[PDB]
């Protein structure tokens, strides 16, 4: 059996940060993430005849040996599930500019889970392909659904899954993200989160998620920019304040994107609808509603050290080709 | 002609940070803090208090201070009044050392100096704690500028709890600050009003709560002369006060670029082996504290930094003193 599926990554509006449970991925708290259009990763699975063992093949290249493990471990539970045992060959690509450190994982996963279960026989829903990309990597169950979608964070399996909260007509924001010229390798946002409980201020992060759940659901439902900017800047600085308080400490920020921050801030309050929001790493996403798009890419190119800037709309659900 | 005294102090540098007040009026804080005096810099304060003054007079560096900081300085020689049972207004002549527009703090230097002049020109004899509590509500480091050396400030929750020690004195550890003056177009928001939004941060109260463990990392490191401990609570410490600063409502963006740029080298420069480590107050400038054999090194890698206008050098200094 053989299927090929796209999925999109998508930009967190409301943080995941801490794993309630390691091997399953159920995260400490819910998160609400909008799909990048314009950004995608295809991938095509074929189990074969007697192979013993499955390989990867990332952007034409072989793959490593970290991400073939990664990629076989989640196969492993696509077997469990579907009562086969044939391994299979991977084949993806993405379209993602290179050197951007555009993370990939979430989209990744999402084409994984629905390309490996399709070929295999199975038609699950949405939402049990949201459960399954989980397991993969947390924020994969977000670009399964498409549009804007929340992560129900649940404390079971069954019950950790992502839903849509709106299509992506709903709503046209843009997310222009500024690549940093300068910029490493930074440590890995599963290493990273692994080190959240070491912070003092990760369990009042944790406990305080439900209201700024509900503030940016409300947002996103009514299009009530001004309370989404505040409160995904908001969300943003407590991911990375708890990140900085870790021990050791992560510092995800580049000096440059200190700059863009504090411009950002100050675009808003003079009269130009955009906001701010960062993973785990240098580079800035803007959310701004489209009308003003190219306003914010043409002062966010003027930064310097802004090495360049990517314009996203809203994507839709991870989609069988 | 009535009295007259004259006392210096140190501005200090906090450890373990004041952010957040439980009183505003008697400042009062949410959580301790322990700090060193700095022996280079100094606010030299008299205090002359006249029969014919019906209001207070401030001149600081030879020259009239500005309307706010007279209502400053106005107010607190009201307390003085008030425990003294005396009337007076009082000429208030201040000066100081410090390099000019570099951005350091004096107000800790300057209220606890104002509260020993104040005093001692107006006839009382305040112990060491009493006038901790009367700086205290000038400012609240400034309680911590009253003893001398590395000194704590216990936090309470009334005006009489709240009151600051030494723990050790200024040789007991020889310890310097090399504080990064960056270059700078911002003028930050004062601690102050600053403070004042803390309550705003979801995660003050966790800060807060969490302080005496870090006091006694701190306070056990400076009787041990236990660097690498000091070093890497001052770090986190300095970052649990940015992140409530960051995550208040509206935010508090402190540093600048090359803060960030400091602060990595800083932790890499440790962890290479040169013993150092960095704490930041309400402002962009680098407090960069090592062991005082590594200051020379240390001052020649902050001073190549790109952005860093100037290094200043402090070690520790004593307790207010009249003079
Ligand atoms: C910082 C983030 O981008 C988190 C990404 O976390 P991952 O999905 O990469 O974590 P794993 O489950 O370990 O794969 C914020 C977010 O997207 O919610
Ligand atoms: C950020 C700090 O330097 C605090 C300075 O606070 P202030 O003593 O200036 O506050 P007020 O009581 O309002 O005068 C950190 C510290 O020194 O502990």
């Amino acid at each position: 059996g053989q299927a090929t599926a796209i999925a999109h990554p998508n930009i967190a509006f409301i943080k995941y940060w801490g794993k309630r449970d390691a091997v399953l991925r159920i995260p400490e708290n819910g998160s609400i993430s909008m799909n990048l259009a314009e950004l995608t990763v295809k991938t095509t699975v074929i189990f074969e005849k007697h192979s013993r063992e499955d390989t990867l093949i990332l952007n034409g290249a072989l793959a490593d040996e970290p991400a073939l493990k990664r990629v076989s471990h989640f196969l492993d539970r696509v077997r469990e599930f579907a009562g086969i045992s044939w391994h299979a060959h991977v084949i993806s690509e993405n379209n993602f500019p290179t050197g951007a450190g555009i993370a990939s994982s979430a989209a990744a996963f999402a084409a994984l889970a629905l390309a490996a279960t399709s070929a295999i026989g199975l038609h699950l829903s949405e939402r049990d392909l949201s459960r399954l990309a989980r397991k993969g990597s947390g924020s994969a169950c977000r670009s399964i659904p498409g549009g804007f979608v929340e992560w129900i964070p649940g404390e079971t399996d069954e019950d950790s899954y992502a839903v849509s909260i709106a299509p992506p007509e709903h709503w046209a924001l843009t997310d222009c993200i500024a690549i940093l010229s300068t910029q490493h390798k930074p440590i890995g946002s599963t290493q990273g989160m692994a080190l959240a409980s070491t912070s003092p201020l990760q369990p009042a992060r944790v406990a305080d998620t439900p209201r700024r759940l509900e503030i940016v659901r409300r947002a996103i439902l009514e299009r009530d920019f001004l309370s989404l900017a505040e409160m995904i800047e908001h969300d943003s600085n407590l991911m990375h304040a708890v990140m900085m308080t870790s021990t050791p400490p992560l510092f995800y920020w580049e000096p440059v994107s200190l700059v863009i921050m504090k411009s950002v801030r100050e675009w808003r309050e003079s009269g130009l609808p955009c906001a701010y929001t960062l993973d785990a790493g240098p580079n800035v996403h803007v959310i701004c509603p489209s009308e003003y798009a190219e306003e914010v890419i043409f002062r966010l190119t003027s930064i310097p050290g802004v090495q360049t800037v990517l314009k996203a709309s809203a994507g839709d659900s991870a989609k069988l080709i």
